[PDB]
């Protein structure tokens, strides 16, 4: 039971876990009703029109960066019923991820991954970064600042463009300096991609109509792995890209793929990161954990009355698994660092979650999305916490027939094809 309350979107606000909140970094926004489904994790059942200036409207008319795959529907997720299903759909996916040993570990790491209190211009003091807070409206009408790790919110203009975003700092690269920052994941449980089971077909841009559907639990789990990296500040700079030499169509298109994506998928795709540069990243981020201990040791007092210095030093020693000594100074044990680092980068992978979900999934990040379907995972006759679409004791249990969009017709409505374009 990862979510204690079965939230209904129309549930009255209480100012604790059902409240209207504001995103401080946005700067200008009307309060939005949010739901805290777990310690440090909120769900905003709304379209994301706040987290960036250049996307205030849900209209397909931008010249920023087009993509072969896209779908738009400015009215999606606007009615209260759809927001209720969005909140119920995201909840069921969290529980599905939580019912697996791999997902339970990931979510534990996400809750522990508290963004670092490294925003003090006086190294003798520990102070929060305002990037990692939300403003909750209390019953008296006033605002209350609240730290959180992860925020799940509806997609922006392009409905199927699922990203993980975080607000930046003046100088610090929070997602790549070990500090970490509050992550916002644009996600929707009401859509899912289609893919081909054959590798020759799934990696060819002119073949396949998307026979099989992607289990949205893997999709969310994929995005959680990104947040896991960025909550611990070990995300690889997106400029570090890998040019695919093993695909004739990728090669003829010059399309790159970031190391962060190849790492997040894991399995056979992570090989494309040579051993040389893997130790390059491992050592680099390990040194960033030194500064955190160096900063953590110079801290003699704490700013604010939220928590005591000793409690914040303990939470950061639990997060980064610091090696605590009789003197009280914190250090980084390389043996313990490599375990946490390997846990976040090599254990939490899309490939590994496919093994625990017992589902069919595309075999490589270097494929061509075939189609996008419309789904509804809320009803138990459609989707379950423990089986997804492959419902047990039905004709959908074997051969991933639940994911077979041709055999499980009532659960998938093709909205748009991607092959040929
Ligand atoms: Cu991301
Ligand atoms: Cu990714």
């Amino acid at each position: 039971q990862f979510v204690n309350k079965q939230f209904n979107y129309k549930d009255p606000v209480n100012g604790v876990d059902i409240a209207y909140i504001k995103i401080p970094n946005v700067g200008q926004m009307q309060p939005v009703k949010a739901f805290k489904i777990h310690n440090k994790i909120w769900v905003i059942p709304e379209r994301d029109t706040f987290t960036n200036p250049e996307e205030g409207d849900l209209n397909p008319p931008p010249e920023a960066k087009q993509v072969p795959v896209s779908y738009y529907d400015s009215t999606y997720l606007s009615t209260d019923n759809e927001k209720d299903n969005y909140l119920k759909g995201v909840t069921k996916l969290f529980e599905r991820i939580y019912s697996t040993d791999l997902g339970r570990m990931l979510l534990t790491s996400i809750v522990r991954g508290i963004p670092f209190w490294g925003g003090s211009t006086i190294d003798t003091e520990l102070k929060v970064i305002d990037t990692n807070c939300i403003n909750v409206i209390q019953p008296d009408g006033s605002y209350r600042s609240e730290e959180l790790n992860l925020v799940i919110i509806g997609p922006s203009a392009d409905i199927i463009q699922f990203e993980c975003k975080s607000f930046g700092h003046e100088v610090l690269n929070l997602t790549r300096n070990g500090y970490g920052s509050t992550q916002y994941i644009r996600f929707s449980p009401d859509f899912t991609f289609g893919f081909e089971e054959s590798l020759e077909v799934d990696t060819n841009p002119l073949l396949g109509a998307g026979k099989f559907a992607t289990d949205p639990a893997v999709t969310l789990a994929h995005e959680l792995i990104h947040a896991g990296h960025r909550l611990y500040g070990i995300a690889i700079n997106p400029n570090r890209v890998f040019k695919v030499n093993t695909n004739a169509y990728y090669e003829m298109s010059g399309l790159e793929v970031s190391f962060e994506e190849l790492r997040t998928f894991g399995g056979h795709d992570a090989k494309f990161i040579d051993s040389l540069q893997e130790n390059e990243f491992r050592l680099y981020y390990y040194n960033k954990f030194k500064d955190i201990a160096s900063t953590l040791n110079k801290a003699k007092s704490i700013v604010g009355t939220t928590a005591s210095l000793q409690y914040m030093k303990n939470v950061f020693k639990e997060k980064y698994l610091l090696s605590e000594d009789t003197s009280g100074k914190f250090s980084v044990d390389k043996l313990k660092f490599d375990k946490l680092y390997k846990m976040l980068t090599e254990i939490y992978t899309e490939d590994n979650f496919v093994k625990f979900f017992k589902v069919l999934n595309r075999k490589t990040y270097l494929n061509f999305d075939k189609a996008v379907f419309k789904i509804n995972i809320v009803p138990k006759v459609n989707y379950t916490i423990y089986d997804g679409f492959n419902l047990r004791n039905t004709n959908l249990a074997a051969n991933f027939n639940g994911q077979n969009t041709e055999i499980n017709n009532m659960n998938f409505t093709k909205l748009k094809n991607f092959t040929g374009l």
